[PDB]
């Protein structure tokens, strides 16, 4: 992804967007009982933490494009991954405007709670204001969509969220885009269905986990990554796509069914304009991550990317063995014989793709279900159950998490969250977690779950 241009807002008409001055973040009560090491990403360019530049650091994902035509291995890649995806019969017809945006199976309700983008945003015009769950109204949203069309710009917003001292210090805060709210329901219109078909298929013929419950899915991901197991991250995904991925996903939905007018909101996604406080600017490729369905395209584009890496590195690969889920940008995959992710690593280098060893490895070492994560969690069988597979979630992130609130109001539903993914650690590891949440006297005034009960509830839910 590249920015190819940058001017002040005021220049184009565009008012400044009025975005958070600090950190809704605070010390929680339990900041004290547990140890932890994160802090609130930098949100303005005056924070006496910063040791770099910070408007230089959170457009430093945008590394450039590799500009090149969809070539020999693509093809393969996308006609393979096409085949998979036949098998779901994805319904290319429009999602009815009251599914899209007030809920379904597959497909939760428009989320009433995040920015309405551009120009409701400017206009002090809040979801709410367009949108009533009580009524499922479509009244004042089709007068809106009718009013201001669509490919309106991104409102772009620093998101707001622990992150290390080493990020925190290079300044390097995540960004994420608000579509329109009149793009984000054209979306969900068109591709309604596939975000439907995806969410209520993850596993390796989607090659999805978006929408996955880990207290489930993980038992079956052992039993569909069947051979020796790969896995690597990405440094920057979302931002490292180039204008050729958006090509080969535009391609993948055409063999789905989708016309080429359908494809358009993938030119609307990968050719972005944007508004970030009091500037405005322009994108070649890259993912805006915060768009409708960014998750399932990063991962349908991860889809493209690894096969198209594999056939590329190892000619005469069989990618009807490969098996693989991705969400985003994140990978668990397996074939039956060896993969050399080093090799893989350097080829998507030459498509623009920075790619490293899995969770912050110093080499591509053998991936084993000991050591191997997705999601951020760990995979550990039942000593007693052993076909059911425990999602691990370190208790060093939990820690981290505890420390900290966005609003103390929520402090019964924040704990009891982190309590479903504690217990997974073991029951020795959770009454320490409870123990210590008890030290303080709200911990004691929770309505916290027992271990017995987790594990019952856990055990009968299959």
């Amino acid at each position: 992804g590249e920015i190819e241009f940058i001017e002040s807002s005021k220049d184009a008409g565009f008012p400044v967007i009025n975005t958070p001055s600090k950190t809704k973040l605070e010390p929680s009560v339990f900041h004290q009982v547990f140890e932890g090491n994160k802090e609130p990403a930098v949100l303005r360019s005056g924070d006496p933490r910063l040791k770099a530049n910070f408007e230089e650091a959170i457009f430093s994902k945008y590394i450039g494009n590799v500009n090149t035509h969809v070539d020999e291995y693509m093809l393969e890649a996308v006609d393979h991954y096409a085949g998979q995806l036949a098998t779901l019969d994805i319904s290319t017809e429009p999602m009815k405007l009251e599914d899209a945006v007030y809920g379904t199976e597959g497909l939760e309700a428009l989320d009433l709670t995040t920015s309405a983008g551009y120009p409701y945003v400017a206009l002090g015009i809040k979801k709410r204001d367009i949108l009533s769950k009580k009524t499922k109204d479509l009244t004042k949203l089709k007068e809106c969509m009718d009013k201001y069309g669509l490919n309106l710009p991104m409102v772009t917003y620093v998101k707001d969220e622990l992150r290390s001292i080493e990020k925190v210090a290079k300044g390097k805060s995540r960004l994420i885009e608000a579509s329109s709210l009149n793009d984000s329901v054209a979306m969900r219109q068109t591709f309604g269905n596939l975000y439907k078909t995806f969410h209520l298929n993850p596993g390796v013929v989607t090659g999805s986990a978006v929408g996955c419950d880990p207290d489930l899915f993980w038992s079956k991901i052992p039993v569909m990554l069947d051979g020796h197991l790969i896995a690597f991250d990405y440094s920057g995904y979302d931002a490292s796509l180039s204008p050729v991925w958006f090509a080969c996903l535009k391609m993948i939905l055409e063999k789905l069914g989708y016309t080429h007018k359908e494809t358009n909101y993938i030119d609307y996604l990968c050719n972005s304009h944007h508004l970030y406080r009091d500037k405005h600017y322009f994108v070649r490729g890259g993912m805006p991550s915060g768009c409708s369905g960014t998750s399932i395209f990063n991962s349908m584009i991860n889809n493209i990317i690894i096969r198209t890496l594999m056939l590329k590195v190892y000619k005469g690969i069989d990618l009807d063995q490969f098996r693989m889920i991705a969400y985003g940008d994140d990978v668990i995959a397996s074939y039956p014989w060896p993969i050399d992710a080093s090799l893989l690593a350097e080829a998507g280098k030459g498509y623009g793709l920075i790619m490293t060893p899995a969770d912050k490895g110093e080499c591509y070492n053998e991936v084993t279900w000991t050591n191997v994560t997705f999601l951020k969690r760990y995979f550990r069988a039942d000593e007693q159950y052993p076909f059911l597979v425990h999602p691990v979630m370190p208790m060093k992130d939990i820690h981290e998490s505890i420390r900290w609130t966005k609003d103390p109001k929520n402090t019964q539903d924040h704990v009891r969250s982190l309590c479903l993914l504690a217990w997974h650690n073991g029951e020795h590891e959770y009454e320490e977690f409870i123990r210590k949440i008890r030290s303080v006297p709200v911990g004691r005034c929770l309505t916290l779950p027992a271990f017995s009960t987790l594990r019952r509830k856990w055990l009968d839910s299959f």
